[PDB]
């Protein structure tokens, strides 16, 4: 049986906007709106135009606190268009968080979990 | 030419825990823990052991506010085990909300879109 955890186990969240060559322009446009809308509320990573790390799509990262989660995730849910977004909590166990605690705005993708740990 | 929306557009959130014959006990355990952890203050629908509405799997519904979103969604992310969970905001447009504002804890599923008419 699984042991239940409290939300205090979550130190922070990462979201990754996924895209590819076909959706690059749309991804860029959303990234500019995130900059415009969320300056100081999250850390925005580089625009990766290849698969990096465990990500099977081109991507960029947003890193944010539990206190920003509802506002930012709600806004992304409303405004993501056709871009899939991968989200996961950071609990101190990268493989477990990616393998077992993946959240998707839009469609899910099979991660490159073998890249972890 | 998307019009960006504010989270004020969201009246409420709805989650649907998906399960099947293979995963009934886990789905039930989760439901009971939801009931206990929020002391019956969330809105819980019927435990459906058949596909209902737009849901291709057996399911049960949870409804909650934007102000409950971070805690509940965090908790579900940590505690869902292998159960996929469909979430969507309610903006008054059931088609658009289900089609375009779907969020999935775990893996995404194709909805039975016919049921949205
Ligand atoms: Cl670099
Ligand atoms: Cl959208
Ligand atoms: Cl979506």
């Amino acid at each position: 049986g699984m042991t239940f955890r409290d939300t205090s186990a979550i130190a922070s969240w990462h979201a990754h906007v996924y895209f590819d060559a076909s959706s690059r322009d749309a991804a860029w446009t959303l990234r500019e709106q995130i900059e415009a809308h969320w300056s100081g509320k999250l850390q925005l990573g580089r625009f990766h135009e290849r698969p990096v790390g465990p990500h099977p799509m081109w991507s960029y990262q947003l890193a944010f606190t539990q206190e920003q989660f509802a506002d930012l995730v709600g806004w992304l849910t409303l405004n993501h268009g056709a871009l899939d977004i991968f989200l996961h909590p950071n609990t101190g166990d990268a493989l477990r968080d990616h393998r077992d605690a993946a959240v998707w705005i839009g469609h899910s993708h099979e991660l490159v979990l073998s890249a972890l740990n």
